[PDB]
């Protein structure tokens, strides 16, 4: 088979811890809005469930990949969307290194040491891709990332076809010469799989590396990415 | 004369020091690129001026401004546009409160305690409007700003008439009940005045508060904003 030249990474729940970030955000939004933390925490889950359900079917207008979530949240809580934007800014300044998931920097180093190209393909919600890029840069991860592709900056989102192809084209590689790893089945796995790339789904509820189908695997943690990479090299 | 209900604010060189930022940015960009700061500073200057001119020509695309400035800089230096994006994240991480211009907090506080609404109206270049919002938030200034209207988010730019009108329609006030202060004569001053608002041009080389004309003022720094405010009240 063709040799893998590019490994692409999802961010939330693959490299960084999403719940800590979402909790810091709910907290910060509740603080500046003077609202009860439970109402804010619930609104966040509702907006996230809704958009996740839409994105799986490519039903959200990519032009609102960011603004949509922000305005939906603002409306649920009856506040100016300006407060939502400010809350994300404060949350990004309040989180820290505890956000980095175990084995993350090691897996990135493994890829870069084999001479492979790396990239980040992440969707966005509530806060722009620029905020997430700030975190990657701040935790030293960007040292191992060659290119970053955030939904709001590319005007698309996983599992949409043009989102992955944009990345493949940027590195001038073919789908079969690429592998994408992410934790959202409907977004990362199916997205990369139907474009032709090798796909790896992180299922923390899993125990071992499993071949799910042709060009598709399931692994318990990013720590096992090196096993999949080595298996197909 | 109608009483002023809204005071709008330019950001760079009005509230925050743009020299310090551009310098931190040029240093970070030169650092990750392996180029001399001089090379980078010149490219920044060249892009900065060429963009200013296009705005004077009212022939700039509000939706491409940010990416344009980054692609223009990346091309002048012959680097991947990714290094430009990383540099803005790194600069934002390496700057501090020394970025706040003297008297900014007091000036903002004076306007707020006066019971007036406030807003930020700024153009974007090199780093997204969101990074600018992050710093204002980080330095405690967003506490005195009710709304933000950035070119990359609102899809318009000063001195264009629609940019100022968006803010007027947002706060639902007449041009005569608004005062805009900024340090760029063509973008801030002439743009605000042609729309009918009170306009204050910050001129550092200035020595005292000066009435430039009907609804037009010139002051050396934001520390004298209150003088104009109380003057027309
Ligand atoms: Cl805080
Ligand atoms: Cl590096
Ligand atoms: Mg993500």
């Amino acid at each position: 088979m063709r040799e893998v030249k590019l490994v692409t990474f999802d961010v939330w729940n693959t490299l960084l811890d999403l719940n800590i970030m979402l909790d810091e955000f709910s907290h910060q939004l509740a603080k500046i809005s003077g609202l009860h933390i439970k109402d804010v925490a619930n609104a966040v889950i509702e907006v996230r469930n809704e958009i996740k359900k839409m994105r799986a079917q490519a039903s959200e207008d990519p032009r609102k990949v960011l603004t949509g979530s922000q305005e939906a949240l603002a409306g649920k809580l009856k506040v100016d969307v300006e407060l939502v934007k400010r809350a994300t800014a404060r949350a990004i300044l309040n989180v820290d290194e505890s956000l980095v998931l175990e084995g993350t920097k090691e897996a990135l180093q493994f890829v870069k040491e084999r001479g492979l190209k790396t990239a980040v393909i992440g969707n966005v919600m509530f806060w722009p891709g620029s905020y997430t890029r700030l975190l990657l840069e701040r935790f030293g991860l960007m040292e191992f990332i060659d290119k970053t592709f955030f939904a709001d900056e590319v005007l698309s989102y996983k599992p949409r076809k043009e989102m992955f192809e944009k990345v493949l084209n940027s590195f001038e590689v073919k789908p079969e010469e690429s592998l994408h790893i992410g934790d959202t089945y409907a977004e990362d796995y199916q997205g990369a799989r139907k474009v032709g790339m090798w796909a790896v789904w992180i299922n923390q509820e899993g125990d071992k590396v499993r071949k799910l189908e042709e060009r598709g695997f399931e692994i318990p943690s990013i720590a096992n990415l090196k096993d999949v990479i080595e298996l197909i090299s």
